[PDB]
């Protein structure tokens, strides 16, 4: 199965800067949701859950597809919550039609980024949305009462290495658990709508305690009102992930840099550009067009 990457017919990169800047001015007017937090983390979620289902072994899955529009996917247990993201983005699509359903969903996720202050990420254009038929089966995102070991096989399904899998998870900054889309509790830190290296920090510098939450599901709390998931724990538990996380807890720069490899590749797995496909766009960010 190969997926060769079609840029939607006449559209260049002013096209979708477009399409950027819609996304960044509705997160901006949509504050309040999700108790004042917005939609920007909601939307990270999002762009990584419809690549996460990607298998390297047979190339199905990924985010080429656009299959999250299907109820299957829409539907997985492990998707709970991200309808809001859906919503979200129904808009902007009504407004740029013209749009791949895998194009906006990862594009939602790079938007959210940059608006949050985050690193620039590079993005390409080109998923096609592909049948019903296509959409993968629920199951292929990862379970959270897990360890290293588990986190580090997951992970190798999607050509992650070490590095890159304590980058993204970084992204836990953002946001928070909800105990009823996922059986967990709580924000990772206190800036939880601005990105930041905060997730490093909390883990190597809070006082954790393991606790059982409301759901019956175990979680680590700290005496800050945080919490990390014991796959978020298990960074600090294995010694190849601990000296990843002390590195980006010390350097902010360091862990913007590869958390923007990361979740550029993340997005772009099963994907071929062709030689001649457009470079990888760098939109503006709203400040920067005085918009
Ligand atoms: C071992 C891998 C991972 C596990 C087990 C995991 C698990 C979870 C869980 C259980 C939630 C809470 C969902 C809810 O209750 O609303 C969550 C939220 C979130 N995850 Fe992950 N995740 C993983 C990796 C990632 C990655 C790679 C990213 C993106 C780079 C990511 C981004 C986020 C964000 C931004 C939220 C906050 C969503 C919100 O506030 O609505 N996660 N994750």
């Amino acid at each position: 199965l190969v997926h060769v990457a079609s840029v939607e017919k006449g559209r260049s990169y002013e096209d979708f800067q477009k399409v950027y800047n819609a996304i960044a001015l509705k997160l901006r007017e949509d504050d309040e949701y999700d108790n004042y937090i917005g939609y920007g983390p909601v939307l990270v979620r999002l762009a990584w859950h419809i690549s996460g289902t990607w298998d390297k072994h047979d190339n199905t899955g990924g985010s080429y597809g656009g299959t999250y529009r299907f109820k299957k996917e829409f539907n997985d247990p492990s998707n709970a919550g991200l309808q809001n993201g859906f919503k979200f983005l129904e808009p902007i699509h009504k407004e740029f039609p013209w749009i791949s359903s895998g194009d906006l969903f990862s594009l939602g996720g790079v938007t959210a980024v940059q608006e949050m202050q985050g690193p620039k990420i590079p993005w390409r254009c080109g998923r096609v949305d592909t049948p019903e038929d296509t959409t993968p089966d629920n199951g292929r995102l990862p379970d959270a009462d897990k360890d290293a070991g588990y986190v580090r096989t997951f992970f190798q399904r999607l050509n992650m290495n070490d590095r890159e899998v304590v980058a993204l998870m970084g992204a836990h900054a953002l946001g928070k658990t909800h105990l009823k889309n996922s059986g967990y509790e709580g924000p990772g830190g206190a800036a939880n709508n601005v990105f930041t290296n905060e997730f490093y920090l909390n883990l190597l510098n809070e006082d954790w305690k393991l606790e059982k939450n409301d759901a019956n599901n175990e979680q680590w709390d700290s005496k800050s009102g945080y919490m990390m998931l014991p796959t978020d724990y298990s960074l600090i538990q294995d010694p190849k992930y601990l000296s990843i996380v002390k590195e980006y807890a010390n350097d902010q720069d360091k862990f913007f840099k590869d958390f923007s490899k990361a979740f550029e590749k993340l997005l772009e797995n099963g994907i071929t550009f062709p030689k001649d496909a457009p470079s990888p766009f760098i939109f503006k960010t709203l400040e920067e067009q005085g918009l």
